[PDB]
């Protein structure tokens, strides 16, 4: 009687032919055991399991693409590599009729340092295009209780979280965020880490064998995103299958904009307020340079945040009337004290030293490396916490001046009476990488030999033994680091022209950025021509 | 008779909209199966944990905040930077009505010098704001269930501790504290610091989907409290996720206050002594410098405790007339002999010796550095248990 | 693996592909099957120096995945730009066309260096993803007999070092070394890049060659790629991770490489193609590397 709509149910939706029979098998199984039992649910609700699903059931692909960026811009300000990996996806849909869609088709991963907008995105993503989003949080969870759900007979019984997001979304073509997916903790107990093997491999997965709905599913046409912010604890299997896009973080002149548009709007309605206070754009880069050491912005909206606060508190404590503005000036009556140094560039040329550009995930610092020469016996002690790669790196560039004394004017003999120092500013934080190597070489360099090292400029790159100028990495947030010090010329290796397109174009053009191959160059571009001060005698 | 009943217990509370439907047709499901039948249960419990969880019940909230003012003044001293925090926010919502009134709680984050009072600010700010409070011990969890309980089709089958805090209070807008949240580890047995990351997100609070249950769950409106000593062991992730606020340690000027207006007079008021005995401001000062290092009073009021409990015996054996006010001569009496020297400072000029500031959680300490330079060969040697970075 | 079930059973290893293969398996097969389903009905086409820069320049595994999804972005970028811009027929998108598709480079090539130089030695070195190639160079200065060895050298090759070092100050007249170097010159060996850590006594004679060079001051030939390893009579020894490391110098344009004497065998197993581009010396006495290495008269003065 009331079976029967479930049965006119399951020739309804779908249906894969082989599940079919399979289905009605079990249905004219079921319909011949009576009416509740330890049987009946354990069968029933398997049924009430595959009619539930989605089968065959979709969204359109819109052809329309203005409109599909014209909703994702109004969501996240940058991101533009992301935002083009969905057009490009679009531009394929509208390119097809009558083929595969998933068939090696962008099962993202979203990799950057925490603070940034990946978690926020698939909601975006989703809203871009209308396909009925759900999120699945897979930060800490270390079982198979998950995607590959219990066997049909336990007690109780669950699919996987997987197929229990196919049955909460509506469709099957639903865009699924794979929430912090590199937690995944391999704690013995078969970790998931090898449950995803089938779920994300992008040309199996279209079989995946449930165990509650044992008949194979097809997670195919879904649309995978998975953020996490690391890559060295995901296996390395199960990372492949993914396609790693990388999300920087954001500059200086992003975390500004970033913030005039979404985030302090987003501050002022939550906080009572709807332009009873309005903050200055110069008053912003204060809050960004000062009060704010990590890349991203979830550390940033709470500083606004507390301006917003303290921006209501007042108003309680006493009304008044028009935009109060607030400026650079004002910023530490409402947050606090400076918490930390716009490191300024420091222009008089000095001897023993050289500005130095490091590399952070939290942005660029600018070092200045500082070298003493005193009388001694060339016993070579390098200070500040160095690594053990950068210290290596120091004796190779000191091996090579001791190799063409003669050329650069130093001591003929200094290697066996100048105890030499090398100290990089300041001491409490470790220091690593071979990128100093160049910065070094100048500033040994002008301690021996006594003319005075330029510091308008600001030089970076690996030296190699012969007086070769190795690549270097990171060659953006250095140089964003720069300029927002002051510095207006930059010592480069040849092989790193390439990353300069990455720089914004705006700052391009105040930088005099000079491409070296060799050491010999440097020294003769950043050592004043004639000494100042007397050899150590 | 009792499902239909049970139905009106579902038809009126809460509800979200699709979680009915996801509710009921489990209830449904619960027509037939027998009373009997061992999965009924799985499913009457669930239904339990499912209505008895508080859905769409917010605790009309303090709003005057000179009240709630001097509601925190009368049980911490100090700490303005904290009760800040929370006067600003009633001030916020209070500017809020109609429209987008509870919208988020802010997650905070304490932190600060083991002594200080920091888990006393939960079970205080819960009367102040009058709200519910029913702190959740963290301290040592090492299993990414108790965040999450295992899947209802375990043999257990109880949601995580996060749910059965909801469950407890009765409003959806608690301020939960989390004590020592970072005591969690992140190794083999689970790594349940990475479960949180779930939870204190805050522009995606609101979807919280415990394991038990299968249905997102609603945090947007609760009041995260966190304590942890230090913040060099909590994952990167986390502490960008919370909002830092510096408990910074007390000075003996405030550590004097506490004892003269709190510490004090609570334990004499809990050692029979209505008044009948009483220490002296000046002599507050010696048990803060010759009895005390540890930053904060926890270490502070365990003194007059002996000072409190020492009165009992020399009342027990004869009382006197009213009070009998300990000076700082007496101290020595009570506490026994002084267990902490007080630094004293050099006044002469030495040679080859300087003056050197080095400062500890404990608080500031003099230390002298000493120099001497001997004749002989180019040597340099550094002693006194140096660190590497000193060296350097 | 449990060893019940692992003993009971062939275990039949996969090596991991050959570029030499990559640029045929992309033609092949994931190509065409990356512009098929891509909707792109035939209206691209890709060269080999095209598919030849995907292979090495954005890629660094032993796998057609990652190669795979460059073809996708070349793809994806490819209709892309249709829908933008028509075209009459197909463009075949040449090897100076790929940044433009798939942007700046990721991993740069290695070019194989030309001029003779003081000091150096084109060593080469496998790692499971396929074999690269490192240069090493080294100084002679004037000081107390110190042994400086950087590049985040392993243990192992460390000891190498001094081996090589050990033979040379056995042998010293039969080379052009001055006689008393041991306590008068400080030898630094440099293996950049200074990150990437090494380890491995494989590349024994190239230090013997590259330390040679540096004492004599005469010149050593950079065209010639060598390996090996070296005892303190000069025994050069086999190593393996031949075909690795050949197959790494035919790229690069070596087309000199010197082997030991019983390393003849893994010829057999690089494919035939290239053998007749490479020009192999089998060599038994570093005595033979030398000889075959050098300049027979230094360009550098003595470092006295
Ligand atoms: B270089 O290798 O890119 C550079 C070395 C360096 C530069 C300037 C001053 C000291 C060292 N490396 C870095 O920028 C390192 C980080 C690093 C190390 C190895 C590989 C990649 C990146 N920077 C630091 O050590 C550092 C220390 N304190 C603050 C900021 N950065
Ligand atoms: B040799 O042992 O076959 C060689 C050592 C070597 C010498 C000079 C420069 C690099 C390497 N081995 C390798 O190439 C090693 C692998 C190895 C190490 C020890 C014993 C056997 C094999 N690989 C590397 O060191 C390497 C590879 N790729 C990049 C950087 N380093
Ligand atoms: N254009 C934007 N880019 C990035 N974040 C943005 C942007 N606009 C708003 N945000 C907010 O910034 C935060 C981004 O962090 P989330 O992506 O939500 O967290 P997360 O990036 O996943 O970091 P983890 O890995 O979860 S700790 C969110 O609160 C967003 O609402
Ligand atoms: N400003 C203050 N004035 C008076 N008493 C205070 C003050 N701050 C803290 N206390 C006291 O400190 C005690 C509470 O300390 P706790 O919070 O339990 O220590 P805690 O360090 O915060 O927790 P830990 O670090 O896990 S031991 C109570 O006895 C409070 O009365």
């Amino acid at each position: 009687s009331d079976l029967e709509a479930l049965r006119k149910k399951i020739e309804e939706v779908g249906m894969p032919e082989a599940v079919k029979t399979k289905a009605l098998k079990e249905l004219d199984r079921l319909e011949r055991m009576q009416q509740g039992s330890p049987e009946a649910t354990v069968a029933r609700t398997y049924l009430d399991w595959l009619t539930e699903v989605p089968w065959s059931k979709a969204d359109p692909e819109v052809l329309d693409i203005n409109h599909t960026r014209q909703v994702l811009d109004e969501d996240h300000y940058g991101l533009k590599d992301v935002k083009e990996r969905i057009l490009e996806y679009l531009a394929v849909r509208q390119l097809t009729q009558g083929l595969d869609v998933r068939n090696k088709a962008p099962i993202l991963v979203l990799v950057g340092p925490p603070g940034v907008g990946k978690t926020s995105l698939g909601r975006s993503i989703a809203r871009s295009m209308n396909r009925k989003f759900h999120r699945i949080s897979l930060g800490g969870v270390r079982d198979e209780a998950e995607i590959r759900g219990h066997r049909r007979t336990y007690i109780g019984a669950m699919p996987g979280k997987l197929i229990h997001a196919m049955k909460q979304v509506g469709v099957i073509n639903p865009v699924i965020l794979l929430d912090e997916i590199d937690k995944m903790s391999s704690d013995w107990r078969g970790d998931p880490a090898s449950a995803m093997l089938e779920v994300l491999d992008p040309e199996q997965n279209n079989t995946f064998t449930d165990h509650y709905l044992d008949v194979p599913y097809d997670l195919s046409k879904v649309f995978f995103i998975t953020t996490a912010n690391t890559l060295q604890t995901i296996p390395r299997p199960l990372l492949d299958r993914m396609e790693v896009i990388e999300i920087p973080g954001y500059t200086n002149m992003e975390k500004q904009a970033i913030a005039r548009q979404y985030l302090w709007p987003k501050q002022v309605r939550e906080s009572g307020m709807e332009g009873r206070i309005e903050v200055t754009d110069a008053a912003i880069l204060r809050v960004i340079s000062e009060y704010t050491r990590e890349a991203g912005v979830r550390g940033l909206e709470r500083e606004l945040g507390k301006i917003a606060r303290k921006g209501a508190k007042f108003w309680l404590e006493g009304a008044w009337e028009g935009l109060r503005t607030i400026d650079a000036s004002d910023i530490p009556t409402y947050l606090g004290i400076p918490r930390y140094r716009p490191d300024k560039a420091e222009t008089e040329p000095q001897v023993g030293t050289a500005q130095g550009l490091a590399w952070t995930p939290v942005g660029g610092t600018l070092l200045t490396i500082e070298v003493a020469a005193v009388p001694g016996s060339g016993k070579l002690s390098l200070t500040g916490q160095l690594g053990e790669v950068m210290k290596e790196s120091a004796q190779a560039a000191l091996t090579y001046l001791r190799a063409h004394t003669q050329d650069y004017g130093l001591p003929e003999d200094f290697y066996n009476k100048v105890d030499l120092h090398v100290h990089v500013p300041d001491g409490a934080t470790p220091k690593d990488g071979p990128s100093a190597g160049i910065t070094m070489a100048t500033a040994i360099a002008s301690a021996l030999s006594r003319r005075p090292a330029r510091m308008d400029i600001a030089m970076t790159g690996e030296v190699s033994l012969r007086g070769k100028v190795m690549p270097i990495g990171g060659v953006k947030e250095k140089l964003l680091a720069a300029h927002q010090a002051g510095i207006h010329k930059i010592v480069l290796p040849k092989d790193n022209e390439a990353q300069l397109e990455e720089l914004p174009k705006e700052v391009l053009e105040g930088l005099e950025i000079k491409l070296v191959e060799d050491v010999g160059e440097v020294l003769e571009y950043l050592l004043l021509p004639e000494p100042t001060m007397p050899p150590v005698v």
